[PDB]
């Protein structure tokens, strides 16, 4: 009773079912669960392994929340090819074959209509005998709204937050948002060192780029665009932050940049401080905060001055010869990027455009990686070796324009989200960010990040997100009642 673990045989290739079955992990809660036919909430991490995600089923999060409101019961199902959901313990171009967003969406709709639950065996608590809501955020989110998008029938309702609909090769405007939500002077600070990183890297001498190297702790890093690929670290953290984590690791590298301490009576205003001490202090914030045991934190080394994770240019780098399940670098996901492709390759903003992060970081410093991280095997290659590309993802999704014609879908978006630009409420997206209707509500959030309405730490941190909240839950509640009526 209350709560489970088990293991449910998923389909290898929903295309070919004679092909067989592998075990896919998903755990279940009854807590909040109002007997045989009432709802049921599913929600799967997606690119990672379920470990930790316990948290999923209790109202401490958006899914348990729904489900407490609803009546329903939860369930987290881990993602075909993570954790111990893998067909295959040796992960190549030919055994991630059957890693494919197709796949991902048809196992959700296979196992909502096909598990055998434990908590009631009769098919009552099944997708056709009751309500089931599928909630993501992320690339779960996205994975949410492909769902409704490419097969609908088998869910009643569709929530996705911060869900990256559309495919993006130079995949830039990842740090656009950062850049508006940032403080001006760090903005324009980093913007700067950014530049000037550029710079040198074109039009320097060897001895400026060795010495801006040194400056930065990695005169031993052999190729200037794996150094200038460091520096997006700083923007980086601000993905990690939500409403409830403070001074966080994000606002300590502003803080760095600008040049004070933490409660420092003394600011510097919106001018910022220069070139010549941003630089300084953003490469002495590298250096001293964020280098030592960087790549140890990898595990294939263990030096804690180590600058061997940062060599793209090394095929032989365990980063990309580690086939295992368990590998580091989570090559599962690097594979729907290489694959499907999703790419989202997170630049520097092209020329005449404002950049936080340098152009040098380019969608071809990305790319190039691919088919180090995925050797040819057995005639197997990555798809868009083969010309695949981002239009081939987005004409059978529709990626951002699946919104024409959408039934019981609700979109929530961060004002400041770094993939809000790689879906529907994308300053960039043609005709502009997706209008909120009734039929197809999306809201934004206000000063909001990456699925900050997933915690409901965020809840009581913000009157912003508890307005959002609160108004997703009454959808999915009246949505739910509409079912029964
Ligand atoms: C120019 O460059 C400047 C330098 O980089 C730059 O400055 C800074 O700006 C950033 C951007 O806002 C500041 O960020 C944050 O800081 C907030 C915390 O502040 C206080 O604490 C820090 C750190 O110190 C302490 O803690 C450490 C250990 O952790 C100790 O070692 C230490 O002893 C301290 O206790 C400190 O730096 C701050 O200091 C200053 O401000 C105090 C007043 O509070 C002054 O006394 C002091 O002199 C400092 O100020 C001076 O600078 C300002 C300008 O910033 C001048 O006006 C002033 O005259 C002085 O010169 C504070 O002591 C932190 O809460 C912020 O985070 C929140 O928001 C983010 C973003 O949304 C969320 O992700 C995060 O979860 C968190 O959210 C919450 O608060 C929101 C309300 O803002 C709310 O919407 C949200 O829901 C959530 O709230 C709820 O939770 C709260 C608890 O977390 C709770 O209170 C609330 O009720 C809700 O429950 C953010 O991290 C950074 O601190 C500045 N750094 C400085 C000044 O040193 C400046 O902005 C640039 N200017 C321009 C124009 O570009
Ligand atoms: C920027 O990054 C450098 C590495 O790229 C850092 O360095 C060095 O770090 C340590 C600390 O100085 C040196 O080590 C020694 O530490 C022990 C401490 O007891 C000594 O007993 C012993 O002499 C060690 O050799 C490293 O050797 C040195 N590494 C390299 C490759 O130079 C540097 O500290 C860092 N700068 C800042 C400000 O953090
Ligand atoms: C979140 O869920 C918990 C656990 O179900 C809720 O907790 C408790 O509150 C119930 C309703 O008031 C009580 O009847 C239970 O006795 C109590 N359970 C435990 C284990 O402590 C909690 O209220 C929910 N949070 C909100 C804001 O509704
Ligand atoms: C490229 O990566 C490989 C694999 O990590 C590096 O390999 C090796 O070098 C280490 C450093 O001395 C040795 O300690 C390892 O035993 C060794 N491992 C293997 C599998 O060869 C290699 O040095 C890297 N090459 C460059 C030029 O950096
Ligand atoms: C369903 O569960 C009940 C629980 O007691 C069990 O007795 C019953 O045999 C199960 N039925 C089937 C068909 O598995
Ligand atoms: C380097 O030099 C070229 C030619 O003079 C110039 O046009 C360009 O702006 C410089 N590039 C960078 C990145 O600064
Ligand atoms: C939208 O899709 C539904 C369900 O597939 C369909 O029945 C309806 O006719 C469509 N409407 C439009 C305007 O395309």
């Amino acid at each position: 009773a209350t709560t489970g673990e088990a293991y449910f045989e998923q389909l290898l290739d929903h295309h070919n079912p004679e092909k067989g079955t592998f075990s896919q992990r998903y755990w279940w809660s009854t807590e909040y669960w109002g007997g045989p036919g009432s709802p049921v909430v599913l929600f799967t991490p997606g690119e990672v392994s379920a470990d930790g995600y316990e948290g999923y089923l209790t109202n401490e999060t958006l899914t348990g929340v729904y489900a407490q409101e609803i009546q329903g019961a939860v369930i987290l199902i881990e993602h075909r090819y993570w954790g111990d959901s893998s067909p295959y313990e040796v992960l190549n171009a030919e055994t991630l074959q059957y890693l494919t967003l197709d796949q991902a969406i048809l196992d959700m709709t296979y196992f909502a209509e096909t598990v055998k639950l434990q908590f009631d065996n009769s098919t009552r608590s099944n997708a056709q005998n009751a309500p089931w809501v599928m909630v993501g955020g992320s690339y779960s989110g996205a994975l949410t709204a492909w769902t409704e998008s490419v097969a609908p029938g088998t869910f009643w309702a569709y929530h996705a937050t911060s869900a990256p609909v559309e495919a993006i090769y130079d995949y830039w405007q990842y740090f656009y948002p950062i850049q508006q939500g940032m403080a001006q002077n760090c903005s324009k600070d980093v913007s700067l060192v950014a530049e000037y990183v550029d710079k040198i890297g074109k039009n320097g001498t060897a001895k400026e780029q060795q010495a801006l190297k040194e400056l930065f702790g990695l005169g031993a890093v052999e190729h200037f665009d794996d150094f200038a690929a460091v520096l997006p670290n700083g923007p980086y953290l601000w993905q990690d932050n939500d409403f409830a984590t403070g001074y966080s690791s994000f606002f300590q590298f502003c803080d760095a940049v600008e040049g004070v301490e933490a409660g420092a009576a003394v600011t510097p205003g919106p001018e910022g401080v220069g070139l010549e001490k941003a630089l300084a202090n953003y490469a002495n914030w590298f250096n001293s905060t964020i280098l030592p045991d960087y790549c140890a934190s990898y595990g294939y080394w263990t030096d804690e001055w180590s600058v061997a994770c940062f060599d793209s240019y090394n095929a032989s780098s365990p980063i990309y010869t580690d086939t295992s399940v368990g590998n580091a670098v989570d090559r599962q996901w690097e594979w729907f990027l290489c694959n499907e492709p999703f790419f989202y390759w997170q630049d520097g903003a092209p020329e005449g455009t404002s950049t936080i992060v340098p152009r040098l970081v380019s969608a071809s410093y990305w790319q190039r990686q691919c088919p180090l991280y995925f050797p040819e095997t057995n005639g197997y290659t990555y798809g868009s070796a083969k010309g695949k590309n981002a239009a081939t993802v987005n004409s059978w999704t529709g990626g951002w324009d699946m919104t024409r014609n959408t039934t019981r879908l609700i979109w929530t978006n961060g004002q400041y989200d770094p993939w809000r630009d790689s879906g529907v409420s994308s300053t960039f997206r043609p005709g502009g960010p997706l209008a909120s209707t009734a039929n197809e509500p999306v809201q934004i959030i206000p000063g909001g990040f990456h699925c900050s309405d997933l915690y409901m730490a965020d809840y009581y941190a913000n009157e912003g997100v508890k307005k959002v909240v609160d108004n997703e839950v009454k959808q999915i509640k009246e949505w739910v009642e509409e079912y029964y009526a």
